[PDB]
């Protein structure tokens, strides 16, 4: 039961209650993408003019826009017209130092801040591992009930994705965490479709690797269709809350058979926050060829990925307007 | 300026006739470094705890509420006179000596809603703010504010912001030299957060000078006149709409007591106090050196005795916050 504002907001941030939107609040990630192709460290210039560009170019395609407050706020006032905004509120990253992986807000932020911003959402990313320290996880739990109350005061959707992991598996590519993958997603979003944490949408992974999955898998195979299918079903009878999927970086073609499949499972998710999947190759082109090369690139290449993404979101995702 | 029905209900039962007439012992760190110094032995969190519960017990019946914190302080919570009111400090004890920035940092496993779930009728957070102080560390302290301010409005519970000033170069806030600045640093920080963004309910704080520097109150050097102090004390007035409180910053129990009179006498609409040192202090020798039932009969004697003279002077000094 949105409030009036909230339900606005929402409808500001999809379309048909489906969310067909573009997330680009990477930051340290892609910093890093930019340092691989020119010698000099990527500047602050750089970063802005490159979220710009992909705001201006592809957002006419997206229900909504993610960006983050830091490098992002000049590409918010040149996103579409018809596009919504969301926020991110959370710091670039975390310390590979160790395993806690603990929340931490952009210091100079508040959801009002977000909110007087222009943004539609709050959005906020987690790292979880439900079988954890109960400690560590004691903590995030407290880190998520503060931001679920300040977006309930200031009124604006929360939408909170979730990334899962493993403190004792170094590598989520792995066959190890393929294997444990369904049980961290699908727990982590039963915990956090508690009404104590004020969530209004969960920003998730699929549940299973699909590189590891029969049909899809060029190597090993791990899960049967069948196999996958359930863990689709179980992801689905974990929460009653609106959801959408993230890319994880794989390629459009991949994400694209994924949410077919998600479909046919039984999965009935409210559509994407879709980031790397769409806009990864502008990057090496931006830096290497400069800003038109880049737009010439997005009116092609990135057009090509969200436009088929959405001819697919069209008969796969199952409109929020429902739940 | 407009209280929500909830928190009216909650700060009626903070109060008695619109006075808050609270005792303070949310102390950690400085209680711990008051037992350390009348015995060998490292304070145990056994001692700390059973202390809260007999100063919550014995003198709680005289008092219209009590502020405690959630790590050592539950158990007192729970043994506290039933017509006093609960309060609960939210924020980590202290700060690092090291640093000028004396940023705030909420207890890691607590949230405005589990506070509320504990039993309060109030969060109350203590704040270092140096006005004139790192416009950057001020903006982080601002929006720290901003998000608990927000929680405590979502959970529909009074907002106590207690406001500690210093100085970023001067080391001692018992100096002649930081004295001269009091005033400045306590009326403009109250400005400041007295300003709806901000979501506070009530304004714990020092009064806006150091009294024993003061003509007539003074035993050494002499800073001020009456007049001067006086002046003080009305634009502290002039600083706030909201209801605001005193902290005894743990002068002597008559110094405190005439400096209500002074504060009444100069135009201050003080509401009533948050006292704590100068109340208990007196215990803490007793209990270490001589057990409980020793500081128990101080309690209901010299403690009684400290509170109800107190609260004689609250009554003729003190205007009520239904303003
Ligand atoms: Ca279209
Ligand atoms: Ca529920
Ligand atoms: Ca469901
Ligand atoms: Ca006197």
């Amino acid at each position: 039961t949105l409030t009036e504002n909230k339900r606005k907001s929402m409808e500001k941030l999809s379309v048909d209650g489906v969310i067909s939107a573009l997330a680009f609040d990477q930051r340290g990630a892609l910093k890093r993408m930019m340092a691989q192709h020119q010698t000099k460290e990527p500047t602050v210039e750089q970063i802005e003019e490159l979220k710009s560009l992909v705001s201006e170019e592809l957002t006419p395609f997206a229900s909504s826009i993610l960006l983050d407050p830091e490098y992002g706020l000049p590409a918010s006032r040149v996103r579409s017209e018809e596009a919504g905004l969301l926020l991110a509120y959370e710091k670039t990253g975390y310390d590979a130092t160790t395993t806690s992986r603990l929340p931490d807000c952009l210091d100079v932020w508040s959801a009002k801040r977000i909110k007087e911003a222009g943004a539609e959402a709050v959005k906020f990313l987690l790292y979880y591992d439900i079988d954890g320290d109960q400690d560590v996880n004691e903590q995030k739990k407290a880190y998520i009930e503060r931001i679920g109350s300040e977006c309930r005061a200031e009124d604006i959707p929360f939408y909170l994705e979730i990334l899962t992991y493993d403190e004792k598996i170094a590598d989520n590519a792995s066959p190890e965490f393929a294997k444990v993958k369904a049980h961290k997603v699908n727990e982590a979003m039963k915990v956090f479709s508690k009404e104590r944490f004020g969530v209004d949408v969960l920003k998730v992974e699929v549940p299973v690797n699909m590189k590891f999955v029969e049909g899809f898998a060029d190597g090993e195979v791990l899960f049967t269709k069948e196999e996958a299918a359930q863990a689709f079903r179980d992801q689905e009878a974990s929460t009653d809350l609106p959801y959408i999927y993230l890319s994880a970086g794989v390629s459009a073609k991949l994400f694209q058979d994924t949410l077919v499949f998600a479909a046919e499972s039984g999965a009935k998710f409210n559509g994407v926050l879709c980031g790397r999947a769409t806009w990864a190759g502008s990057v090496k082109v931006y830096i290497e060829e400069g800003p038109q090369a880049a737009r010439e690139w997005l009116r092609t290449e990135g057009f090509k990925n969200i436009d088929e993404l959405n001819k697919v979101l069209d008969k796969t995702a199952s409109p929020w307007t429902e739940k």
